Order: structure tokens, then sequence, then C-alpha cells
């Protein structure tokens, strides 16, 4: 996909991460977690503790704008955070197998 970045917004007290992109496909829609996936090559950053926040298609062309948000420990997040932003976080994640990439 073609993912472009915004802004980048470090929130130290929340000990989250405030980080703004779009995100445009040809139809093709991922997923959050497949989102992630080049979200985390593009932020570079844990993809462990790394989640989407939200997203919105445009109607114009092909392209769609949301904001990622990142933590530093799951332990805060699962109490400041509301069951909302906990919710987006999907159970867990698929895995073609061990071997990947080139």
């Amino acid at each position: 996909m073609d993912i472009s970045i915004i802004s980048d917004r470090n929130n130290p007290l929340l000990q989250r991460r405030e980080i703004k992109f779009t995100v445009s496909f040809d139809a093709a829609t991922p997923s959050i977690k497949d989102v992630k996936m080049k979200l985390v090559a593009v932020l570079n950053a844990n993809k462990q503790v790394l989640v989407v926040d939200t997203l919105d298609q445009i109607f114009g062309k092909l392209e769609a704008e949301g904001y990622a948000k990142i933590y530093n420990d799951e332990k805060a997040m699962a109490t400041i955070e509301t069951k909302s932003v906990l919710e987006k976080n999907k159970i867990e994640e698929e895995a073609e197998a061990e071997v990947a990439e080139e």
C-alpha cells in the first residue's frame, strides 16, 4: 500500500504516541493488524504494542486518512484507555509461517 505520514506527535504524559498519516489502496482493503504490518515498517516501532485508533476512506479518489496510536505499557493503557480503544485491538493475529519476507 501507499501510506504517507502527515505528522509525528509524541505524548509522553499518557505514555502514548500521536502519529497521523494517510493510507491509499486500489480497492484492496486491508485490516488493522494488516495495516499495522506496513505501518510498523513505516513507523519503525514495536508492532507488539502497536494498534490503530481510527480511519476514514476518501470518496474523491482511492485514498483513506486515519490516525495511529502507540503506548508504552498495556498495563497503563489497559487502565487509562477504555474498552473502546482496547476494543479495536483485535484478539489475536495471523501468521502464515515462521518463514516470511525475502
